């Protein structure tokens, strides 16, 4: 025969596992502890602790941002939005780029002056 081969069918590993994987049935045991699901839950707790100190128990608990009821003006509300927008933008890089230019001039002058 010119060329004969069995050409077995696809191996078809079959897998792609990824079930819901809900919380552990028991708080503590042994096998579960060895798993990463244990430390995974600690991540949420640790995150809260970080923001726990920052957060404070307000006596008013009114959750009201303001109660003075000024009237009208720029208000801190408008300024607050500026912070959020700043995150999207990056004017810090511009400050470094321009800053380097100024410093570059000084370096050139010093180098030239030294070598006169």
């Amino acid at each position: 025969m010119s060329a004969t081969a069995a050409t077995v069918p696809p191996a078809a590993p079959a897998g792609e596992g990824g079930p819901p994987a809900p919380p552990p049935n028991l708080t503590s045991n042994r096998r579960l502890q060895q798993t990463q699901a244990q430390v995974d839950e600690v991540v949420d707790i640790m995150r809260v602790n970080v923001d726990k100190v920052l957060e404070r128990d307000q006596k008013l608990s009114e959750l009201d941002d303001r109660a003075d009821a000024l009237q009208a003006g720029a208000s801190q509300f408008e300024t607050s939005a500026a912070k959020l927008k700043r995150k999207y933008w990056w004017k810090n890089l511009k400050m470094m780029i321009i800053l380097g230019v100024i410093c570059a001039i000084i370096l050139i002058i010093i180098i030239v002056y030294f070598s006169t």
